[PDB]
C-alpha cells in the first residue's frame, strides 16, 4: 500500500505508457485523445452497446482526470509523470481505505464488455482480444504471462477482483509479486 516514486522503473513503466499513447510522437497526449481511443476500442472492436460505451468512457475520463489530464489540454511528459503521482497516491488511499478506486471502476466497465457472461471475469482469449485491439498487449504469449501472474479462479478466469489488485501493484506500488502482469510488452 506504499508507493515507490523514485524508482526508475516505476518512472519507466509510465513513461513506456506514455510513448505508447503517443501514437503520434507528439510529446504530448490530450484526454480528448484517450476517451477517444477508449471507445473506439470497445465501440469498433469489442462489440460495446451505447450504454456500456458511455460508461466504459466515463471510467477513462475519471482515471486519466485523476491523472490530471484535462479536455482541450496537451500533457506533456514532466506533467504527466508529475500528475500520476498524484493518481497512485489518491488510489492507494482508497484502496487502503475500501472504498473503489477508479482502476476498479474502469475494470467493472470493461469486464461488462469483454466478458460474454457478464459474471465479473474474462476468459485468455477475451484478455486477448481486449489488450491486442488495444495494442497493450502484441503477442499471445504474453498475454499467456498475465495469466501466470494472476490468481487464476476455478474455472480458468480471471476476476475483475484480482485484475484490480495486480494492477495496484504493477501500475502503482512496484510490488515484486506483479512484475511480468502485461508480459514483455510492458517493462
Ligand atoms: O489496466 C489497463 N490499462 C492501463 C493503461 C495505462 C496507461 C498509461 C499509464 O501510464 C498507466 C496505465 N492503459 C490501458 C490501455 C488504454 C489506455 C487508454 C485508453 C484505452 C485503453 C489499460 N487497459 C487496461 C484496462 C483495465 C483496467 C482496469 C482493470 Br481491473 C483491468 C483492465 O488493461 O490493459
Amino acid at each position: 500500500l506504499t508507493s515507490d516514486f523514485d524508482n526508475p522503473r516505476w518512472i519507466g513503466r509510465h513513461k513506456h505508457m506514455f510513448n505508447f499513447l503517443d501514437v503520434n510522437h507528439n510529446g504530448k497526449i490530450s484526454l480528448d485523445e484517450m476517451v477517444y481511443k477508449a471507445s473506439d476500442i470497445v465501440i469498433n472492436n469489442l462489440g460495446a452497446t451505447p450504454e456500456q460505451a458511455k460508461r466504459h468512457k466515463d471510467a477513462v475520463e475519471a482515471f486519466f482526470g485523476g491523472a490530471g489530464m484535462k479536455y482541450g489540454v496537451e500533457t506533456d511528459w514532466p506533467a504527466y509523470i508529475e500528475g500520476w503521482k498524484k493518481l497512485a497516491t489518491d488510489e492507494l488511499e482508497k484502496y487502503a481505505k475500501n472504498e473503489p478506486t477508479l482502476i476498479r471502476i474502469w475494470g467493472d466497465a470493461l469486464f461488462d464488455i469483454v466478458d460474454k457472461d457478464q459474471n465479473g471475469a474474462i476468459t485468455l482469449d477475451e484478455w486477448k482480444a481486449y489488450t491486442k485491439a488495444a495494442g497493450i498487449i502484441q503477442s499471445s504469449e504474453d498475454c499467456e504471462e498475465t495469466f501466470r501472474v494472476c490468481d487464476i479462479d476455478e474455472s480458468g478466469q480471471l476476476d475483475v477482483d484480482e485484475m484490480t489488485r495486480q494492477h495496484l501493484g504493477f501500475w502503482y506500488t512496484m510490488d515484486p509479486a506483479c512484475e511480468k502482469l502485461y508480459g514483455g510488452a510492458v517493462p
